[PDB]
C-alpha cells in the first residue's frame, strides 16, 4: 500500500483516512505521486529509509494519493499542479494551504526533496493542526 513510500507506514485510503482522522483527532497528512514521475521515483527512498518520518507518522492518518487516485479537488492543488505535492489536512479533513515546505522553493509550496524537508513539515503540521491550535 505504501507504494514505495515504506511498508512500516500505516497507509489509508483518503476516505477512510478521513474517518479515522475524524475519530481519533489525527492530521492528516496526503502525498500525491504518479507512477511515471521521476521527483516521485527520487522521493520514495529518501521517505522510506527515514527512521524519523516513521516516528512522526504515528501522529498523523497517512495517505498516499497514486495516480487515478488523485483528487478532482481544486484543494488539493493550491499553486500548481506539479508532483509529488504533500499537503496536510486538519481532523476535519480540511486542507492547510498555509504549511508549506519552508526550505524549498516559494514557487512550489508543496513540493519537498529530502527527508529532512519532510520532516520539518511533519513537524510544523502536528504542532499546528492537532487540538486545533491553529
Ligand atoms: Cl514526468
Ligand atoms: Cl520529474
Ligand atoms: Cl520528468
Ligand atoms: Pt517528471
Ligand atoms: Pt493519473
Amino acid at each position: 500500500l505504501g507504494k514505495g513510500f515504506g511498508d512500516h507506514i500505516h497507509w489509508r485510503t483518503l476516505e477512510d483516512g478521513k474517518k479515522e482522522a475524524a475519530a481519533s483527532g489525527l492530521p492528516l497528512m496526503v502525498i500525491i505521486h504518479k507512477s511515471w514521475c521521476g521527483a516521485c521515483k527520487a522521493l520514495k527512498p529518501k521517505f522510506a529509509e527515514s527512521t524519523e518520518i516513521s516516528e512522526l507518522s504515528h501522529n498523523f492518518v497517512m495517505v498516499n494519493l497514486e495516480d487515478e487516485e488523485e483528487p478532482k479537488d481544486e484543494d488539493f492543488s493550491p499553486d500548481g499542479g506539479y508532483i509529488p505535492r504533500i499537503l496536510f489536512l486538519d481532523p476535519s479533513g480540511k486542507v492547510h494551504p498555509e504549511i508549506i515546505n519552508e526550505n524549498g522553493n516559494p514557487s512550489y509550496k508543496y513540493f519537498y526533496v529530502s527527508a529532512e524537508q519532510v520532516v520539518q513539515g511533519m513537524k510544523e503540521a502536528q504542532e499546528r493542526l492537532t487540538g486545533d491550535a491553529f
